[PDB]
């Protein structure tokens, strides 16, 4: 399958690799959800989500998006963001290559985000004639600076490295060969925080956003129906 | 008149030059509105707003501000911000010199803002004994970082170059001799985005702010009446 | 006592030094409140709050926090933040060493915040098993970038120098030997702003946050009761 789950002492590691660009279609979404179910079963201290050697994720499966299967894929994508944003343990994203559209929203759904200098991060929807869904806007608004939010969304601006960090698309820049190892190291460090206080505090930090993402998930049919 | 409009293939270019500091009094406001009407008529792909060689704009005509003519000038200034923030095409600001008070709010009313390193950007109201209007606060809050918003507003802090960029007062720094040419280049690039998706997305990115600016415009009489 | 107040022409200067780490227990809180009362009596043009040579403040007195005395200390700490955030004159923080937990929230309660490169600023609550109070979250949210807010709160991230400045924990970096002198200089400069416009504008910039801090103060018993 397109997802590999490993349980490594204090952490769970989930690696996406569909042999292509890790599109978040129904197959990948199911595989991710099952992997997180496995982490839940193991009661991991922290969880790493990684891409493959060429990308984090290129986004949704656009063949599907281009009514019901498209709606289900959209809902499932944003439900995954919600699941990771409300995860009771720290979540670290190993952004192992570019993160585009739903890949960028997924990247913005973890607590700590590690990327290499060259990796592009872009909500390219407007450049290809798609309006950004309300749930995705809320995910962006939660992390981007006010001015980077405007440009990322309305102008499909591409960020990388220092601009991605300043914008709020990522939290740490690492050399490409250590993005995954550094994400795993960070996750081990974060598993040392008090879990109860971490979860209580992250939810306070995200209360309005999580409500609005839920509303955005509920309203998908009223946009792509 | 103080405004020149030119239609250049995919873009409209509006250049302010009253031979002084481009104060946004009733004459300039009418001239700007008529120029945007002309862009609307031409159905331009993107719109550039530029200052003159010495300033973007020094702000309102303070002789007028220092009840009804002052109220009308205030309302018209913030209505222009609203018009540009809700413009259905990309708007690029060529910040060709300093942008002070209403000039800064106008600067913050476009999608992409280009300035040179040396150009000061400042809401100087508090330094000269004026409370910042509610509509202007909303314009600032939409673009500035949380901490830069506090300082810009409450302390009349002056920004330029790297500090203006980090703060969220501008989006791009160019050499002074290419601010206008770079703004026009960017506008041509943005005219290539899908217009419908751009507009739908920018409005989602600005929904609350636009409502609050409207409320701030409506409440002007209750402050300067 | 642990607080020294001096009145120096246009400014008041309040210096914390309990001979240790300036914990914000009931004794320090009372001493701070009495010092601000003295500044109010003098109608100072601006107010400086400083730590000692080793710290700004290490936070609350954790012996007390580890029900009623803990509730009173919590309420009083956040009431001090509210008092400084709504102060009608400019408030400058001389962050003379590290600022941890309530020390960081106090640091975030002034208009202009000066620190040296090496000084750590951290809400360490989650690292030591404490959930961050709602009033403290609102203080952080008012100043930190969206992404720095998430990390500061949920991951107990430590900031200093350029990262503290970019994050929105401080506004100015000075050499350690001039943090206090620079804070006093800045306060003199800010006393030159129009007081009435400063206060009217800062309150507009803080309206929602101040309401939410008040709600957070009121709800303390429902969390530590
Ligand atoms: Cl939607
Ligand atoms: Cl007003
Ligand atoms: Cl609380
Ligand atoms: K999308
Ligand atoms: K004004
Ligand atoms: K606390």
């Amino acid at each position: 399958g397109p997802v590999t789950y490993t349980h490594d002492d204090a952490i769970g590691v989930i690696r996406m690799d569909d042999g292509k660009v890790n599109v978040l279609g129904p197959t990948m979404q199911q595989a991710l959800n099952e992997a997180i179910d496995a982490a839940d079963r193991d009661n991991v201290g922290a969880l790493v989500i990684a891409g493959n050697h060429r990308v984090f994720s290129g986004g949704f499966d656009l063949k599907v998006l281009t009514a019901k299967p498209a709606i289900d894929m959209l809902r499932g994508g944003f439900e995954l963001s919600y699941r990771l944003l409300s995860y009771p343990k720290p979540v670290v994203i190993a952004c192992t290559g570019h993160a585009i559209a739903m890949g960028a929203f997924l990247l913005c759904s973890g607590d700590h985000r590690v990327a290499a200098h060259a990796y592009n991060v872009q909500a390219n929807e407007v450049a290809i004639g798609m309006t950004i869904p309300y749930a995705a806007m809320e995910v962006l608004k939660l992390r981007l600076t006010p001015s980077a939010y405007q440009q990322a969304a309305g102008l499909a601006k591409t960020f990388f490295g220092e601009t991605a960090l300043a914008a709020g698309f990522i939290d740490e820049i690492s050399l490409p060969e250590v993005v995954l190892s550094r994400a795993e190291e960070a996750a081990r460090e974060f598993a040392g925080l008090n879990q109860q206080a971490h979860n209580a505090t992250k939810l306070r930090a995200r209360a309005e956003a999580l409500k609005a993402i839920r509303a955005g998930i509920d309203g998908i049919e009223a946009e792509f129906g």
